[PDB]
């Protein structure tokens, strides 16, 4: 069957994948620009993620049509367009780090964040994950090919000149670098690494929202107990613990709480124990005036943030799911050389699938991201 209608199918749908990763990526970057409430350091590596696709669609893409199919070339020119897209991946990988990584710091350390985590800073370690992607990526164009032992007879067949071969990614690139170095290295320990900062991200925002909720118990079962208590000594009991655990939601209407805990407890040392407990009582008006609009505004921002956490974890699950099959495919190729090798059809359908994960990341904002939504319509709009 000739082989212009099997890759008939597999252009067309690398120029559809192309077109849609350009316009969701673009979109993204449009987005940022234009509004300010996008402006930050986390969306600094969404933008570098989003250029990394619009890449994948203009030239990524357009190199895998190319060398699918295996024109003749210089060994060095064929290894740079079958691994452009490497690097394209890898700063991926970076990106999706770094995003994990930032909303740790968001959620682990809020008081130390905006002037840790800088726009400056930012973009120096965005241009550094660049220069790193491109070292990593084009690591064969540093040596580590096939191009000192070509297919000669490949290349005799398809009538190519001296210094030329039959351009295939498989023939240029080494398996053992895609494998090990590429694969194990660069992709898979950098995921794990991802998992496990996310991991951290939602037990630390579990830990902080059962925090929340011990304090506010605290505060209320110590009510009771200054309540119905016998005499001044176990009021001043309670009343110390209050204290203390209403310093610590501080740091975490808290002026007069504590002013009135201190009311309360100069009455209680005092061996008044009626007056104490009316004065006690009267906490009950700051727990719900201002307190519980705290405990309920703290809580809801720890929502924001594990909604948010969990939407950028998505998408770095989202690069997983895409890319793996490829690389389960290389492992296959090489690990088990008594194993067929995978079918041409499957390889496009890997490689197709590995850059179908470019048009993904827009539509993940958009429907998990109320400000990139209603930016999104709005440039639509207009
Ligand atoms: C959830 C996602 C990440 C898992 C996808 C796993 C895919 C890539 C796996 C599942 C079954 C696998 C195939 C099982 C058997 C063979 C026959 C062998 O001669 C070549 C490899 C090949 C064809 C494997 C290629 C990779 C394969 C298709
Ligand atoms: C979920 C994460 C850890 C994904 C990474 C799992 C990868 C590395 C695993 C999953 C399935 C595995 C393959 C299963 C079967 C074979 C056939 C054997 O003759 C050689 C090893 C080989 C080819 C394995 C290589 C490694 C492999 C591809
Ligand atoms: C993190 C998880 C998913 C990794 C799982 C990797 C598993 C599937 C890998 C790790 C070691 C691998 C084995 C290592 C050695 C051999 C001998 C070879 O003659 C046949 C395949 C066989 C028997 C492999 C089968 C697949 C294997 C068991
Ligand atoms: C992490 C996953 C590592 C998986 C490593 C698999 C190695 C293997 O299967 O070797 C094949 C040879 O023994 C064939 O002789
Ligand atoms: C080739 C690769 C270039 C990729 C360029 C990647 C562009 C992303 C740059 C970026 O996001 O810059 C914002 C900066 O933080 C504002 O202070
Ligand atoms: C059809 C597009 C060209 C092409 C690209 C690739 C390719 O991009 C890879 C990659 N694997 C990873 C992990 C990242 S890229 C592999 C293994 O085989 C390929 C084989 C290819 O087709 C030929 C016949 O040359
Ligand atoms: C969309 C998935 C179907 C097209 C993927 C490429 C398959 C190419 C082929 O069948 O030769
Ligand atoms: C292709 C790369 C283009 C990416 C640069 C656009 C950045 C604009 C922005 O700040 O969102
Ligand atoms: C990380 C990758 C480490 C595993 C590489 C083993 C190399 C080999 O045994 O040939
Ligand atoms: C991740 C999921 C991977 C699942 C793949 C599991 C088994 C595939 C093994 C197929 C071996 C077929 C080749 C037989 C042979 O050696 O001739
Ligand atoms: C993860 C799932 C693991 C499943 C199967 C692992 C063993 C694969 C079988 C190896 C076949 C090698 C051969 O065909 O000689
Ligand atoms: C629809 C998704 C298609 C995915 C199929 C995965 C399994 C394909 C196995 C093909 C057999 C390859 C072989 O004969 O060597
Ligand atoms: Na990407």
């Amino acid at each position: 069957a000739p082989p212009i209608m099997g890759s008939s199918v597999y252009i067309t749908v690398e120029l559809a994948i192309a077109v849609l990763a350009i316009l969701g990526n673009v979109l993204v970057c449009w987005a940022v620009w234009l509004n300010s409430n996008l402006q930050n350091v986390t969306n600094y590596f969404v933008v570098s993620l989003a250029a990394a696709d619009i890449l994948v669609g203009v030239l990524a893409i357009p190199f895998a049509i190319t060398i699918s199919t295996g024109f003749c070339a210089a060994c060095h020119g064929c290894l740079f367009i079958a691994c452009f897209v490497l690097v394209l991946a890898q700063s991926s990988i970076f990106s999706l780090l770094a995003i994990a990584i930032d909303r740790y710091i968001a959620i682990a350390i809020p008081l130390r964040y905006n002037g840790l985590v800088t726009g400056t800073r930012a973009a120096g370690i965005i241009a550094i994950c660049w220069v790193l992607s491109f070292a990593i990526g084009l690591t064969p164009m540093l040596g580590w090919n096939n191009c000192g032992q070509p297919k000669e007879g490949k290349a005799h067949s398809q009538g190519c000149g001296e210094g030329q071969v039959a351009c295939l990614f498989e023939d240029v690139v080494p398996m053992n670098y895609m494998v090990y170095f590429n694969f194990f290295a660069c992709v898979l320990v950098p995921l794990l690494l991802m998992l496990g900062v996310y991991l951290r991200i939602f037990a630390a925002a579990r830990r902080q929202l059962a925090d929340l909720e011990d304090n506010w118990e605290t505060l209320n079962d110590n009510l009771k107990v200054i309540e119905k208590a016998d005499n001044a000594a176990q009021v001043k009991d309670a009343l110390t613990k209050m204290r203390a655990a209403a310093l610590d939601a501080q740091k975490a209407g808290f002026d007069i709480l504590v002013g009135q805990i201190d009311d309360a407890l100069k009455l209680a040392n005092e061996g008044k124990v009626k007056e104490a407990q009316a004065a006690a009582e009267q906490l009950k008006t700051t727990r719900n005036a201002y307190i519980q609009k705290y405990l309920e505004r703290a809580r809801s921002t720890l929502q924001k943030e594990v909604h948010a956490a969990k939407s950028a974890a998505i998408i770095a699950g989202l690069f997983a799911l895409c890319w793996l099959p490829l690389h389960i495919i290389n492992c296959f190729t090489f690990f088990c050389p008594d194993c067929s090798h995978a079918p041409l059809w499957l390889m496009y359908l890997a490689i197709v699938l590995a850059h179908t994960n470019s048009v993904v990341n827009p539509f993940i904002y958009a429907y998990r991201i109320r400000e990139f939504r209603q930016t999104f319509r709005k440039i639509i709009r207009s």
